[PDB]
């Protein structure tokens, strides 16, 4: 009942946090980290431990469990 969206636009995932993406081909989730995130295309930019940067759509990537 007109609630929810009010100050900052939350992002499903933040800048530097530490994610899960599904590498296109491998179809697999693995470690990645947030750099930017495309709204033209919801595409957004991680990178990998072999430094390697691409485009996964907000679904495309997940995350898990907060630890620390």
């Amino acid at each position: 009942g007109s609630s929810g969206s009010s100050g900052m636009p939350s992002r499903k995932f933040a800048d530097g946090e530490v994610v899960r993406g599904r590498w296109p081909g491998s179809s697999l989730y693995y470690e990645v980290e947030i750099l930017s995130h495309d709204s033209t295309s919801q595409l957004y930019t991680v990178k990998y431990k072999d430094g390697t940067e691409l485009e996964l759509k907000e679904n495309d990537i997940k995350s898990g469990p907060s630890s620390g």
